[PDB]
């Protein structure tokens, strides 16, 4: 499954709705 990822310098997010 998958919604929104982010990804910064060395650290990512994972959310979904």
């Amino acid at each position: 499954k998958w919604c929104f990822r982010v990804c910064y310098r060395g650290i990512c997010y994972r959310r979904c709705r």
